RNA sequence: AGACACACAAAAACAAGA
């Protein structure tokens, strides 16, 4: 009895092959800070380096995190992991280069644009500010960038240049970050693998990386924290999802999650970096499961009601919301009657539970009205 | 049955890697006290050393704690722990340097600023005064700095220069301390690892470090001292938090706490020094748990009612406050009826308990009114 | 022959006392 359903899955197990071969060029320049400042000046003017973009951003990376040290960079875990991923790093000794145009190897638009010609930490932290809401688009991305700038200035950590706060500048930074994989990956690796010794700039990087965890993968968090639960008897299934309708869907989700598992420590950033198997965690491929999980999560988490969802999911999400609210009131009643001893703690615990549920209800309605207002202003635009 | 929920956690276990490579330069100068006084004069004038900042503050550190001894400094536990963290220490022999500008290796603003040109213990103790309230911002930071200066003058320990008490000077010191990791870490290490032999200055350092314990980590103290308790049967769960709503949240908090455990003796200063896993102890990631723990703590500790919290937490915190007050009156009634022997001690113990609860109620209301008044003046600003 | 659908969507520093 050969397994037929494996033909539904064999397309998602590449057995770890090697395809990538990118010629990323490294620069050894005595005027390291000078060329880095030139790169920053080029970027703030909205200049697209294209092919040179990877090299320039890697130069900024090595300057800020290794102080122009190449021996340690090429043996760093970033370098080894990109060895696995298929990135080639080679060093070019342009020691006497002073102008930015000297180091660059279809160049005509770039050359014509360049005719117009710890700040590195400022630039890298500003780029990292885009990570938490990078995949949601550009509107919310720049909104959260502005919020992060305001909160960081309020904490007194960093005071950014005023000109960087212009809408065009964040648009350029969003474009350059979305189009470049190396900037993302180095930022996430530095945020994740740093243990101690953070300055202000590395602290901002680490905070942005932590906020970027599971960005664009809300389905993963919702399903794992609101449907599949580990008890003392192993993993259990949510009572609301025992139907085959979503049972097969959960089986498919488990398959996709196991496929995503092989990526490793960077699995939470799979949507940010577009890793393999990320398209198998799509909302479209799990419509009912996504709607049910999001409804249950909204029932638990008040702030989760602010998520905007497609119009084909709203009714199911609201139904799951109401159902899960009822089952949770049921479960709190069961726990109160089961675990306690006498009537006094029954009454005080149930009064507290009623107050907490009322507070969550009010907060959920407020955030739902806020989401309605946001959709209204977006439609009016 | 592979563990799926490990994909929710693999991003927070770096397996102790090495990323940092900072070129911290050490200075061997015969005019050690002279260059240190020059550094102090530069700082009091609000001069930002930037790159030279780490070297200058390390020079002050080695002067005050080792009397310009480099052999013991480079083998000190600070040096070894920074070996692990990825700091490189190299010595430069600028023996004949007299002007501050001689020892410094984008320098133009710094050079132009420098054209305008046991006090070391005074400077270091003044900096350490900022540690207890460093992460709360600048307002409360300078307020507690002023309070500490007043109390230390009253004890007769130290009499600071009057010009250092100007608002601009504490602002500069707050900026220099917040932007520099090395100053923090050396201050905390000296405060923690000192056993005896404190002079006045090291005594101030140790007192500030002790007051800095768990700064910005009030959630940790509240959860560990008001929710999870060790009985003779191991750790127990608070009756108010047996709901799954916060049960999963406590599981996540336990995960984050275990992640923070690997840091070691500097775990209480994780928020101060921005260690790894500090962003996993966020209030946002544990809204209900943070509000409940803070409410319970306020019910126990009267002075804890003065904490300012976000507007989305106030109702839940007050509900937890009232509930915990009721459960504690319940528990005192149980203990009095259970552990005692006859009626006389029942009556006197219950009268004392009633008086104590009334006193705590009055103090909590007073501090709540004080917090209201503080918020009122802050809003009026 | 084939026939559909399928980016993302929220929140997220700290807060007292000593």
């Amino acid at each position: 009895g050969m397994d037929l359903h494996s033909l539904l899955e064999l397309g998602t197990k590449p057995t770890a092959p090697h395809v990538r071969n990118k010629k990323v060029i490294l620069f050894d320049t005595n005027h390291q800070v000078s060329i880095c400042n030139q790169i920053i000046d080029a970027i703030n003017s909205g200049i697209d380096l294209g092919d040179l973009l990877e090299g320039g951003l890697l130069t900024l990376c090595v300057e800020h995190y290794y102080n122009s040290d190449k021996d340690k960079f090429n043996t760093s875990p970033i370098a080894k992991y990109l060895r696995d991923a298929g990135y080639e790093f080679d060093v070019i000794k342009n020691a006497d280069a002073t102008r930015f145009l000297d180091v660059i190897p279809h160049y005509s638009p770039l050359i014509l644009a360049l005719k117009t010609l710890g700040r590195i930490g400022l630039f890298l932290s500003f780029c990292s500010l885009f990570l938490p809401k990078l995949v949601v688009g550009d509107r919310a991305s720049i909104e959260k960038a502005l919020r992060q700038v305001t909160v960081h200035q309020e904490q007194g950590i960093v005071t950014y240049p005023n000109h960087w706060l212009t809408t065009g500048h964040m648009k350029v930074i969003f474009g350059i970050l979305r189009s470049s994989f190396i900037l993302k990956f180095v930022l996430i690796h530095q945020g994740v693998n740093l243990v101690t010794g953070h300055d202000a700039y590395d602290s901002i990087i680490s905070n942005s990386v932590g906020q970027t965890r599971f960005s664009g993968l809300l389905i993963v968090k919702t399903v794992l924290e609101f449907i599949l639960q580990k008890t003392d008897s192993g993993v259990t299934l949510h009572p609301l999802v025992r139907t085959s309708k979503v049972k097969n869907e959960v089986a498919s989700f488990k398959q996709a999650l196991s496929n995503l598992a092989r990526h490793g420590e960077y699995a939470p950033f799979a949507r940010v970096l577009n890793l393999s198997g990320i398209n198998n965690l799509e909302h479209g491929l799990y419509p009912q499961l996504s709607a049910i999980a999001l409804g249950v999560a909204t029932a638990h988490g008040s702030t989760l009601a602010g998520v905007n969802v497609g119009e084909q999911y709203q009714q199911l999400r609201e139904a799951a919301h109401d159902a899960e609210v009822k089952l949770q009131r049921r479960h709190e009643h069961q726990e109160i009657q089961a675990i306690a001893e006498d009537d006094e703690e029954r009454k005080i615990l149930e009064q507290f539970h009623l107050q907490k549920t009322e507070i969550t209800h009010s907060q959920t309605l407020a955030v739902l009205s806020q989401k309605r207002e946001k959709l209204a202003r977006l439609a009016a635009e």
